[PDB]
DNA sequence: AAGCAAACC
DNA sequence: TGGTTTGCT
């Protein structure tokens, strides 16, 4: 049961506007890993906006954590919306907190919302800290930390550390896991928008699961 | 923005 | 495999 007044209010307000009809397909979409209230993003953003109508920064981790502990998935989605409002106060001291969010209530919807934006931004400012986390994540056999290691650079474009990217991919290319094979294909395809020749050379000369290779070269294969 | 792509099956 | 739904940048 949440103790922070803001979370209490959000819980009451979301619950007051739940839609059981929508809840069922939303839950099915996430392979029924989570309960849903049945509130999609536009309404969920409006309901969050109602409650803002913003707690001191000292509270933001407590608020996020309490929301993460609530059963229905919309509360974790709201928590990420809230974390965005504290963007300027998030720094390298918060990486362990982000780790906790990644490995708790884990699924692609939360992890993909955490990793390329919040972790991506942190490691851009603190690239000398990557070696303290990325190898650990690779060795963890937690697929969501592994996906984090792959996707934190997803939006980097010209800022991509190519050698690092390819090393990470090499470490994880033999994973049987769909979410890892797919993340590899995704990040390669995305980076190929920036540096297509380098991605082509990588996939032509380094082993990848067929899913990963196909997804990587989806848009550039017609150029070679 | 709308061009894109995560899921889903 | 590739069409559908939803949401991000």
């Amino acid at each position: 049961v949440p103790m922070h007044p803001f979370v209490k209010a959000l819980q009451e307000h979301f619950t007051a506007h739940q839609n059981p009809e929508k809840a069922e397909p939303m839950a099915r979409y996430m392979k029924n890993h989570f309960l849903f209230l049945g509130i999609q993003t536009p309404e969920r953003r409006q309901l969050l906006k109602d409650i803002i109508q913003l707690p001191d920064q000292k509270d933001f981790q407590i608020i996020i954590r309490e929301l993460w502990d609530l059963p229905e998935r919309e509360f974790q989605a709201a928590a990420l919306d809230i974390m965005q409002k504290y963007k300027k106060h998030i720094n390298e001291t918060h990486i362990p907190f982000l780790e906790e969010l990644i490995v708790t209530k884990s699924w692609w919807d939360s992890v993909d919302s955490i990793v390329p934006t919040f972790l991506g931004d942190i490691f851009l400012k603190h690239p000398e800290l990557i070696s303290a986390y990325i190898p650990k994540w690779i060795a963890s056999d937690n697929i969501w930390l592994q996906r984090a290691a792959i996707l934190f650079q997803l939006k980097y474009k010209q800022k991509m550390d190519e050698e690092l990217l390819f090393w990470i991919i090499g470490q994880l290319h033999s994973s049987k896991e769909f979410f890892i094979q797919k993340a590899i294909g995704w990040v390669l395809r995305e980076y190929a928008k920036t540096n297509p020749d380098v991605v082509w050379e990588y996939v032509q000369n380094n082993e990848l699961a067929p899913l990963s290779k196909r997804e990587a070269i989806k848009h550039i294969k017609q150029n070679y």
